[PDB]
């Protein structure tokens, strides 16, 4: 009754959204309820530092070569570039699978071969350019000014709009792009300036503060009453990007709510079904008990990692019956692409090349006195449609107008 | 009476200049003559092919994990940028001494961290800006012309010739860039145009035909005369980039004589000491006794193998001195850095960065009759100086005129 041993590799500091602690207990959550469809085995699960760089490569080999070249079943993670770069190309070597909510990198996409023993369950940066290329379709648009924080670290935002950028080139879009690190001081009086002098439409990527402020500065130039159309993205469903909160509790809560009216954010597909609740109950208890509090529980890599245990073992499964063994990592990986599934968040689709399929939501200010959210529309990967949500109430508002970018 | 261990990472495919059969003689060369100053020690040298890839870092993990933990005592290459960069993380993680005769990207300089154990023995991309930058200010030339080949691989030249460029901004000299893939048929004519109505002064890096063919062009044109000073870089100091050899024995030799004239090619620092035609002369006959016989049998990466076994012998021996062993190897690369010495081709200076200090020649024909070429001056590293040989016999010639961009 042989165990199946599986590789965690992904950061010791908290401070990364896909942090060991943030997602071990999702990862565990999804063998206690996959142990209830294998034969009759365990699992055997170890988790080193990557910390989102070399020491990845460094703990896989020291790890290896300390039990006499005995190579896990399965490595989960990492998620950093340069920390899963090296790892899958030791993975594509060593016929190992590599599942990862991370490697969101462009050049990822290609597994002609170094990279042919990766799924990325996560859905990677481009495609928030897919996702927003149908949206302008939808809407008809064809310009507009891309807002963006910079890292000059992982520069996760400078990616995922640089990403949409990159695609509306090739597509024709016109756009404008403005940088800024919020390490330093907010001259976005100067931005928010330039922006009434360029687009009509208005997509952001930065701190959920440093959004609220960006509206409350284009609020104060009465740009915020529908002439405008606001998009920030909540990267990897993280509070820590802005989900439509335009409360606080300070002076300018009423300021804000107005302005948020004008504001729609772009999350991952909306869900409610109750074992995903049970599941961010669950692990917000987790890491809470062990002394760490802020942030949200659950985000796209929390979620991306319970679902990539599911993945593996649907296609082991596949394989076994194949006459092939879990050291078959390509032939598991193989199983693993073209499949759809359904995840604690809801579905869950791998294209033909192994790479997750985006789905996301678009949240509204439906009711402009309340200050109440509401998903309109939604995109499918998959289909590569957006879609927005029938009989949902906007009697008046600022989304009932059309922008227009004849200025 | 134990032994060292290397390990020499370097490409299988012959097609390289820096391939193991084109190598090797040159590190067993250095190895006879080390052997007769260490304690009465021997050496056990292993040859993986790295593929120019990542097959590299997979032969250095296997080795180790298959022998339960152990690790070389030093590693030789690989040369390749993706190939050494993975192999240098882990030389810096398993404390090893890693020397290179290549590794010549500009990020390999910053070894602030997970390069710390890299000493590169050949000069870097970088030291060819340094070197034509110190060329530009003895002419008092401020402008140039960069034309160049492209691998869309290694991208020698391209790397090469943009180091210049990237150079040249900084300081603020203006730059044409003309790039350009001998793969494909050569539209040279309109090349050798668009730089006549361009620039005065020329620098070139491609094969040696194609810089043949080039000049043929622009001396069909007239530009051969003396009013433009062209420049062919002859890297790694190999003929399949040009050493200034118009002879062929075609319809065009007389006409690629005259051409010529006009030509200055930049090489390695010029050496003529016996030892190193007692070397070149063995190094021809091992990979002449082993089928293979174009190209040459010496060049920037044969002298730089030979010359870091010398290296290391010189570290080592003062780092046992200090009272440590062949397995501290970061106290082997401190050794190895700021140190002088004679190599089998000349001086070898290792600044205090662990980088090789870049000594070049610059080769004129003097005897525009006879096609004589001869070297003319030296650019040294160390000292940064760029220095015209006196007493060189030019009574006539083009070379004896003046450029001028005013025009
Ligand atoms: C990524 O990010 C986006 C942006 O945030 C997500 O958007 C959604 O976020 C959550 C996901 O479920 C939704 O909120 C949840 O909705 C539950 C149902 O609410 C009903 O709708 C009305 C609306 O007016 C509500 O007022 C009423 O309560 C309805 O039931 C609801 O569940 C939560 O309930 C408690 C609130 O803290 C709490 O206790 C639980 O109670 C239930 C009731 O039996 C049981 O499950 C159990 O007993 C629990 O104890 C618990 O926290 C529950 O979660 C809450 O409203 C809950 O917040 C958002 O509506 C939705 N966002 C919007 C604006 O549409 C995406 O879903 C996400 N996507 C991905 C891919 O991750
Ligand atoms: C990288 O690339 C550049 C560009 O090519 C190099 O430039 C130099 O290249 C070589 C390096 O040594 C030089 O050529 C060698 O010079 C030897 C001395 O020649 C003398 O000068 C006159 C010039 O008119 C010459 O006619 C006369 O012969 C003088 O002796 C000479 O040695 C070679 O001799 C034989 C030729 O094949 C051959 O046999 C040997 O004979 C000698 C004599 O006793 C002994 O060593 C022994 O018996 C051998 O059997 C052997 O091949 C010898 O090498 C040849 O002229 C030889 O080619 C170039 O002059 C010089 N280039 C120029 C134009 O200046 C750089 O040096 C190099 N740098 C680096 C860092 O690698
Ligand atoms: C990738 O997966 C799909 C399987 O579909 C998906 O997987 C399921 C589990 C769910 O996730 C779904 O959401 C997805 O649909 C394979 O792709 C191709 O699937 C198509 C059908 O989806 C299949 O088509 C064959 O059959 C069609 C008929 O449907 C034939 O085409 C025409 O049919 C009409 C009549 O319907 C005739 O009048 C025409 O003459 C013509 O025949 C034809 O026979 C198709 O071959 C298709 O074969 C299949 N593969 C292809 C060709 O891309 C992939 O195989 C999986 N992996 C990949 C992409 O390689
Ligand atoms: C890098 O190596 C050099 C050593 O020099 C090199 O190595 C030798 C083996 C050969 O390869 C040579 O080609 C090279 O020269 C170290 O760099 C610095 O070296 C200098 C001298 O080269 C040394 O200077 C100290 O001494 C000078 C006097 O020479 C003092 O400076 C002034 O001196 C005048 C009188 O001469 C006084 O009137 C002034 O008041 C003033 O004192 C001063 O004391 C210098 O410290 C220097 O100390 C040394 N290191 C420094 C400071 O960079 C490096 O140590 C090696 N590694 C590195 C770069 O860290
Ligand atoms: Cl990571
Ligand atoms: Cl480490
Ligand atoms: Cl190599
Ligand atoms: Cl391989």
């Amino acid at each position: 009754p042989q165990k199946i041993e599986v590789l965690v590799l992904l950061p010791q500091d908290d401070s990364y959204l896909f942090s060991l602690t943030r997602v071990r207990p999702a990862i565990e959550y999804a063998l206690r309820s996959v142990e209830g469809l294998p034969p009759g085995t365990r699992f055997q699960v170890a988790y080193e530092d990557s910390d989102c760089g070399n020491r990845a490569l460094f703990s896989l080999v020291d790890r290896v070569a300390a039990a006499r070249g005995a190579k896990p079943d399965l490595i989960l993670g990492p998620v950093c570039e340069y920390a899963a770069a090296p790892v899958a190309r030791l993975a594509s070597h060593w016929d190992l699978p590599m599942l990862s909510a991370g490697a969101l990198a462009a050049g990822f996409q290609h597994k002609d071969s170094e990279y042919s023993h990766l799924t990325r369950v996560a859905p990677a940066y481009a495609k928030m350019g897919e996702m927003m290329l149908a949206l302008f379709r939808h809407h008809h648009w064809s310009r507009a000014a891309l807002v963006y924080s910079d890292d000059k670290l992982e520069r996760n935002c400078y990616f995922t709009l640089e990403g949409v950028h990159e695609v509306f080139q090739e597509e024709g879009l016109h756009t404008s792009i403005y940088s800024f690190d919020e390490t330093k001081d907010l001259d976005l009086e100067d931005i928010v300036r330039n922006i009434q002098a360029s687009e009509r439409v208005v997509i952001m990527c930065a701190s959920s503060d440093t959004i609220r402020s960006i509206m409350l500065v284009a609020h104060r130039h009465g740009m915020t009453s529908g002439d405008y159309a606001f998009f920030n993205i909540e990267l990897f469903n993280s509070s820590s990007y802005g989900d439509g909160s335009w409360k606080r509790g300070d002076k300018h809560d009423f300021e804000a709510k107005q302005a948020y009216s004008s504001l729609q954010t772009v999350t991952l597909l909306r869900t409610v079904k109750p074992e995903f609740e049970k599941f961010s109950m669950e692990v917000k208890s987790s890491v809470e008990k062990q002394g760490l509090n802020m942030e949200d529980y659950v985000n796209m890599f929390v979620e991306g990692f319970h679902d990539a245990i599911l993945l593996y073992v649907l296609a082991l499964h596949e394989v076994l019956r194949a006459g092939y063994s879990k050291k078959d990592g390509g032939k598991i990986i193989q199983q693993t692409w073209n499949r759809t599934f359904e995840g604690i968040a809801g579905q869950v689709s791998i294209d033909a090349n192994g790479d997750r399929y985006g789905d996301f939501s678009v949240i509204a200010m439906t009711d402009v006195e309340a200050g109440t959210q509401e998903v309109i529309g939604d995109y499918f990967g998959k289909e590569g449609r957006f879609e927005m949500r029938p009989n949902v109430k906007y009697p008046w508002g600022p989304l009932k107008l059309r922008i227009d970018e004849n200025r």
